[PDB]
């Protein structure tokens, strides 16, 4: 759907619904929050050899393959997306687990339509699942990989050490995605709660300091039960009934308040681990 590529299967539903053409994601790098070191390596690595390709040669050929290895939620999809817009590259996003369900077919198809459109990412998540007969990809990535070999390929893993030597191989480059910090975090929330009717009673440094071990995706998460704690401090039975009530029209007026913070501090608890993120810590150096 550049030129000109057609393929009889059914199977083309599920490549395309992966696929992200450089317009359909109009993506920014600013539009993460951190990961200062971790943009700069992405930059430097996918966006700059397309960029001066003469400089990229050689003793200086791009890297084709890298893993992302953090605690869950992040951003390794984001950082995979947001460095696929600043290049130009098409994005491909295709879950490990995902694949095991729905096989070999698609990705022999997935590479094939990656080389197809000029330089193209493909993401990988949970890569660390791969390494019953499911050895039609978690063998035909390798084999459809060491041939695509234009085409980078960004895979990300939460288990970092579950890595087995075959997958070790092929991704010699591994990045640590950490934590987002005291700093990183209140922009998140502020990022988060950014068009929701809220008091000004609220102080995003508290929230900063209250949640050291959250990602980004459990900041995100205390800022939507924090939005939702409203409803439940509401009284229930005014709320009921299919036809609308004048309570449920009070709900709208209503403002998250720092006890819904409270609430939802006390019911979300970070999903990272401590012992867990020093596991890719000292991974990404043996
Ligand atoms: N650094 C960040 N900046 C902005 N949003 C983030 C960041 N980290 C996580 N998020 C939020 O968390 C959600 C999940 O992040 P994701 O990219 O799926 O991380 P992972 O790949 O580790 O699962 C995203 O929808 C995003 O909005």
């Amino acid at each position: 759907s550049f030129d000109a590529s057609a393929y009889d299967a059914y199977i083309v539903q599920a490549v395309r619904g992966t696929m992200a053409t450089n317009t359909e994601n109009t993506m920014s790098l600013d539009d993460i929050i951190g990961m200062h070191d971790v943009k700069q390596v992405l930059h430097e690595a996918v966006t700059l050899p397309l960029l001066v390709p003469e400089f990229f040669q050689g003793l200086r050929s791009p890297w084709k393959a890298m893993v992302l290895a953090g605690p869950p939620g992040t951003g390794k999809t984001l950082i995979a997306r947001a460095i696929a817009s600043e290049s130009s590259s098409t994005f491909f996003t295709v879950s490990s687990t995902d694949l095991s369900s729905k096989s070999e077919k698609i990705v022999r198809l997935l590479f094939e339509l990656a080389r197809f459109y000029a330089p193209s990412i493909i993401f990988i998540d949970e890569i660390d699942t791969l390494g019953e007969a499911s050895r039609r990809v978690k063998s035909e990535f390798l084999v459809q990989m060491d041939g695509s070999q234009r085409v980078f390929v960004l895979a990300a893993t939460n288990i970092p050490w579950e890595l087995d030597e075959a997958l070790r191989r092929r991704f010699e480059k591994r990045i640590f995605i950490p934590l987002p910090d005291i700093d990183a975090r209140k922009k998140l929330i502020e990022k988060s709660m950014e068009g929701t009717p809220k008091s000004d009673e609220i102080n995003y440094d508290d929230l900063a300091a209250r949640t050291e071990g959250f990602s980004g995706a459990d900041v995100v998460s205390l800022c939507r039960t924090a939005a939702i704690n409203v409803l439940r401090r509401y009284d229930t039975k005014s709320l009921r009934g299919g036809e609308l009530t004048a309570a449920m029209e009070s709900l709208k007026a209503e403002l998250v308040r720092n006890i819904d913070f409270e609430a939802a501090l006390q019911a979300v608890s970070p999903s990272a681990g401590p012992d867990t993120m020093l596991k890719c810590k000292e991974w990404c150096d043996s």
